[PDB]
């Protein structure tokens, strides 16, 4: 559109921008190359979010080409060393899209990015970690090419005094350990124990919980399902239309976790959130001293604010994992729930009520307050699943 194209670009660069990007993608779906490249360069030089969106959309829709890859590789390599937050995540998403495009140069680009990330292992560390996460999720085959340097650099870079680096690197370790288990463990456990022996608290807990959760997926399945929250006998139409190491070290994991949960009770919110997330899975693997240590922190955080959602989720996972011994603290849980409802966040409360049901005739008397709370899709789903299971 030349003039109109440049106008639309300037408008998108200056909700509305998202709609503009969507319209551009829809237009590219139908559909000059030099004009498109010049427009991309004009948006790129000027703002950065619009340029990244345009580049990623055109690459994804028009299809990866050698000329396009060669021309946009320079832009991507210019964006990475220095940029602004949020824009960095969008650039990482564009990189992941280019990696998952599936071209000949994809292997070379992935190897280049992996080597640069390993050299790095702060707009450089976080971008490298995001790229590594995207490549591990998208291309496990080329992500497994470098494993020993990956672990060696990460086990040193993780324990640096940073927050976003920890959050990204924990997920990258999650992906790497899942890939390894599907197809190191001693080195990972040794590094986690050395780090554990307030910054070096949640990282070791996460590393140990990785082995615990990969060994036992039963606890993770419930959490994943709650985060998410025809027939074979039908006659087809007569006219067819056109168409081991994680088990022997899990004990030590729970041991190191039960102490860290009791120690870092209120040290440096983020640590409390991580402990609340990780304790229920550890208890699900192996439930009294561990159970008491978990329950103390869980009950302390439930009464407090800013953690009620995760604390209640951990409480529900504990109730599922521990059936008999958990019955002692049922009155406290019920009193806290009956206290939290009258203010009306409570959607997760209903979800955890469903998990606890996942029973007694006291639920008949509990029906009135939850119904009096109000309408919400989570409450409806909870009632439907309760009528299903029981």
């Amino acid at each position: 559109s030349n003039v109109s194209v440049l106008q639309q670009f300037a408008s998108g660069l200056k909700r509305a921008k998202a709609a503009k990007e969507l319209q551009h993608y829809v237009t590219m779906e139908l559909r000059s190359t030099r004009f498109y490249d010049q427009l991309n360069h004009h948006i790129f030089e000027l703002e950065r979010k619009g340029g990244i969106l345009a580049i990623a959309s055109l690459i994804g829709v028009e299809g990866g080409n050698a000329t396009r890859i060669g021309r946009f590789a320079n832009y991507l390599r210019n964006l990475l060393p220095s940029n602004d937050p949020v824009v960095m995540e969008m650039a990482s998403k564009a990189i992941g899209r280019l990696a998952m495009a599936g071209d000949t140069f994809t292997a070379e680009y992935v190897e280049f990015e992996v080597k640069r990330a390993l050299e790095w292992l702060e707009g450089r560390r976080h971008a490298a970690v995001l790229v590594l996460r995207e490549l591990a999720i998208s291309v496990p085959t080329f992500f497994f090419q470098q494993v020993q340097p990956f672990f060696d650099n990460i086990f040193v870079a993780v324990w640096d005094p940073k927050q976003a680096i920890r959050e990204g690197a924990v997920a990258a370790l999650r992906a790497c350990l899942i890939l390894t288990t599907q197809r190191w463990y001693r080195h990972t456990f040794e590094e986690a124990e050395k780090g554990f022996d307030d910054d070096r608290i949640h990282g070791a807990l996460l590393i140990l919980n990785e082995l615990v959760r990969i060994s036992s997926m039963e606890g993770e399945r419930l959490r994943e399902e709650m985060e998410e929250i025809m027939g074979f006998g039908t006659k087809p139409r007569h006219i067819t239309p056109f168409t081991l190491v994680e088990s022997r070290c899990c004990r030590d994991l729970m041991e190191e976790k039960f102490d860290q949960v009791c120690q870092w009770v209120l040290k440096c919110s983020l640590i409390q959130m991580t402990i609340l997330n990780l304790l229920p899975r550890l208890a699900a693997f192996r439930p009294t001293q561990y159970l008491q240590d978990t329950m103390n922190h869980v009950l302390s955080c439930v009464k407090k604010e800013k953690e009620r959602t995760a604390a209640f989720q951990a409480l529900g996972l504990l109730s599922v994992a521990v059936r008999s011994e958990f019955k002692v603290y049922l009155p406290r849980v019920l009193d806290i729930i009956r206290a939290a409802l009258p203010p009306k966040v409570d959607a997760t409360v209903f979800t955890c009520i469903s998990m606890l049901a996942r029973i007694q005739q006291d639920i008949k008397e509990l029906l009135e307050p939850m119904l009096a709370v109000g309408l919400s899709p989570a409450l409806t789903a909870v009632l439907y699943d309760l009528s299903r299971q029981i």
